[PDB]
């Protein structure tokens, strides 16, 4: 069953552990590197300075280290990274970084990008997120550990994702969504935290309570940002879990002088 | 004069009708079944196990067959069925249904599913329905007759899109679509009924105007859900095509015993 | 280092300039033409009658050139035209035209048509647009030169999108898009006008105030739009750029008779 297709195109440049495969009328382009263990489907094209983890899945149609399109860019020669069991579905694009930002776009490890998703110039993903069909990150997008993003959800230059958040179907995501926090719509609006994905790390109920009494704080008391931040101080201290959510918060806001 | 194109790969279990073709770098994967007449273009992905009835056309990019991406499926051997005289243009997914709903994807004759579209896990389609472009099914959702779905159209998990129903262009679908009507929007919104599909089909002019009745009732006389479906009553006996409208809105809301 | 791979298929009918690349397992159809210095990359798949002009860049998945899906064309032989120094991203789908409207679809020079967009039958683009990714015209639709539409912008049957316009992510534009103007959300409403492009453009600052008041007329002074194209008649004698504005905003509103 025999492991790199004859039909499929490396580069010389390139070079993958031993137990790598790669489908049919893929290709390798130079600098490309394959982790232990990772698979190709068919049909994909892998461009460099690239560098991809161990027992990934990436699958067919799907345009991954391609430079960014954006006239920003002009052929500087950065990179992309992926870590380790991640899954790339059918016809996701992922566009390696430009000097201007960090010149790298980066994955982490145990991350779910399913079809037809994009993950723009300078992107940074975390562990265990998911991105749904058609999911876009525009550029220099960070999305922290566990967030779901929902189908088609769109997430402008430079957003913060904070971790466990959850974005709804069709949400247009325009500023950072904090830790935890579910949005939804054209253009996003909070409407919840996700205790779903709470009892699924399996926090504990005075966690929960705890993360709600800080929803609260900040959207349905209408407290200023600051205010809030203020009063989240104590609920922050006290669980480690709402200490998360104050920092998403935090590093959104610096404001000017007035 | 060449049938199926000797750069294509066919799996020894695939069974193929004496007169289908296969364009090149198309992949027949195992436990595949194609029915006469049928036309596979060049680099379409087919797996199983996948039964494609006669006299369909499936262009490049298609990934026909797939498992879903959702955590929810473990790999349980489970099936996708197309009907006869379907089209499904370049881009296209639909995967293969989970052991925990009907163990199987559906879809119906004379449907016409344009690019880039999606059909989730367990979803079911009838007949002569149009999923304009990026249209996305998020899973078992059930699409009856004659349904159109304008351009990135998005239906969240298990909704009922009734037949003749209209979406409009980006419309975000998070509960049933009653047959006929046409609903806009993020989220979705009712609007009118399709007229439109109702002088196609050649509905008699009492019949309109008594959907249009039926329409006014549920929606813009503010009866309630159930209050409405007990009007319906008398019109629904009249008027077969009524019927299928009060059908409709019926086996959406059963609700609870307050 | 001899430009059109030999794992790629060209019909004999089809007609390129010398120096013109074609990557691996591309498909140049029958009746395409293309100009001098372009590059088709791999897995790209053309038909024609088609004629794309010079030193142009098109990208692997895309589908250049197929017959629009719409049931109103029965395959009568018509036209895409693309002229010279475009780029045309990863997954890109491109239809000629119908007999129904001018018979062709058309692109004009300089363009950047970014991933997995939709150009649909008999529509019409000037020189230096942006159209971002998955951005999706549903046909016939004009857009003049410098437009920017933001990712996942959708444009219904028929619209203009006037120049150095700008619609923003997630955008559902019902209706045309006079030049110079900023429009967001699904519906699409207006907001401001693109200074942004003017500054880019080199605009004088009498031109940018000049246009700025023009938007005011139109927009926040509710002027009927009849009115508001009396208004900026002295306007756009003034300032050709303003000229432009109103002569988008006329050949919008032609009305009846009351
Ligand atoms: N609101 C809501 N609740 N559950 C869901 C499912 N989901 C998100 C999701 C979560 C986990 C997972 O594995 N897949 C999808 C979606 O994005 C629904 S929209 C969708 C799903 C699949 C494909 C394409 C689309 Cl548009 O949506
Ligand atoms: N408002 C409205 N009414 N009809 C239309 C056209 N249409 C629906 C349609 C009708 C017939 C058909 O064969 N395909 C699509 C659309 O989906 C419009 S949006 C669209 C069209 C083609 C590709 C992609 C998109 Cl976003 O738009
Ligand atoms: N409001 C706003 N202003 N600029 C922007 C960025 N932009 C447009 C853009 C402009 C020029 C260019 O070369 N790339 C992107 C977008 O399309 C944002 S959404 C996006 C960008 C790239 C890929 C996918 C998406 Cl959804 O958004
Ligand atoms: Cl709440
Ligand atoms: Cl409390
Ligand atoms: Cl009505
Ligand atoms: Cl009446
Ligand atoms: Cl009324
Ligand atoms: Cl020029
Ligand atoms: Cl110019
Ligand atoms: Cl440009
Ligand atoms: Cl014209
Ligand atoms: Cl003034
Ligand atoms: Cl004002």
């Amino acid at each position: 069953m025999s492991l790199i297709d004859p039909r499929a195109i490396i580069d010389p440049s390139a070079r993958l552990a031993a137990d790598v495969q790669v489908g049919p009328w893929s290709i390798v382009g130079a600098e490309v590197e394959i982790g232990e263990g990772t698979v190709i489907g068919p049909h994909v094209v892998l461009k460099g300075p690239t560098k991809i983890g161990k027992h990934n899945r990436i699958y067919q149609f799907s345009s991954v280290g391609e430079d960014t399109p954006d006239l920003k860019y002009k052929g500087e020669p950065t990179r992309l990274v992926i870590g380790d069991h991640n899954v790339i579905r059918e016809g996701v694009t992922i566009h390696r970084g430009t000097v201007q930002d960090r010149a790298e776009t980066t994955i982490g490890d145990h991350n779910l990008i399913m079809a037809y998703a994009h993950i723009g110039h300078d992107s940074v993903i975390g562990n265990h997120c998911i991105l749904v069909n058609n999911t876009a990150l525009a550029g220099h997008v960070h999305v922290d550990d566990w967030a779901i993003l929902s189908g088609y959800t769109l997430v402008h230059q430079y957003c913060r994702i904070g971790a466990h958040s959850f974005s709804g179907m069709g949400s247009a995501i325009g500023k950072d969504v904090p830790a935890y926090v579910t949005v939804f719509g054209n253009p996003a609006e909070a409407r919840s935290m996700n205790f779903e994905g709470m009892r699924r790390r399996g926090f504990s109920s005075e966690a929960i309570h705890a993360l709600r009494r800080a929803y609260k704080v900040v959207y349905r008391q209408g407290h200023t940002v600051e205010e809030a931040l203020a009063e989240l101080a104590e609920s922050a201290a006290q669980f480690p879990e709402v200490a998360v959510f104050r920092d998403s918060i935090q590093s959104a806001t610096r404001g000017i002088t007035r």
